[PDB]
């Protein structure tokens, strides 16, 4: 059937949708279709085509109050690693507290981890029951499942600037040095290539 209302969604609303590039963009919800127990959401992007998307592939174009965000919440967030900026999907890993200076830690679908603010987060409309299940990458998906379910039990390695460790990159281990520590993240300097990366302190990419 064709719907005009579906839960709190209404045809003609402005929303975010996931493009095939896996980045997220502003669009209009132009239709809502049901096929038995299934729902699909037609979005016309502002500078793009149309696509027919599952409800886990659209997000509200507002920032939610903090009490609607849990560890495991499915979100779209401003993705920034120094070399690129996008809106990209992820899972909330930490909510604001003293130890993270009142920020949200996001585990993005591609394995990147970053701290963002409340004003950089958007809630996905129709997340799956097990929110991580639409993470395409099996390694990333499984790590997030384990993390979210084990939380607040979080194995992490305690690291200090100057510390020498091995870090994984491209499937092998590299001589590296802790450059900076920020909450549950560490900035690792790969010594041979002289480049840095932010990595979660509980990542299995860290040899310890």
């Amino acid at each position: 059937e064709n719907l005009y209302f579906q839960g709190d969604l209404i045809v003609s609303m402005r929303i975010l949708g996931k493009k095939r590039t896996k980045t997220w963009h502003k669009g209009t919800l132009i239709a809502i279709q049901t096929v038995g127990p299934g729902k699909k959401y037609k979005v016309k992007f502002d500078n793009k085509g149309k696509s027919l998307l599952s409800g886990n592939h659209i997000a509200y174009d507002y920032h939610p109050p903090a009490d609607k965000l849990y560890v495991g919440s499915r979100v779209v967030a401003k993705y920034k690693d120094g070399n690129q900026v996008w809106l990209y999907a992820g899972i909330v890993a930490e909510t604001p507290n003293v130890k993270n200076k009142l920020r949200f830690l996001i585990f993005f679908d591609d394995g990147y981890a970053s701290y963002v603010t409340q004003s950089e987060l958007y809630p996905i409309c129709r997340p799956l029951k097990k929110t991580w299940e639409d993470i395409e990458d099996i390694s990333c998906r499984d790590f997030i499942e384990e993390y979210v379910t084990a939380y607040p039990n979080r194995p992490m390695v305690l690291l200090k600037s100057g510390q020498l460790i091995k870090t994984e990159w491209e499937g092998t281990w590299w001589k590296s040095r802790v450059e900076e520590v920020d909450g549950s993240l560490v900035r690792i300097l790969f010594l041979d290539d002289k480049r840095c990366e932010w990595i979660y302190r509980g990542s299995t990419r860290l040899e310890p």
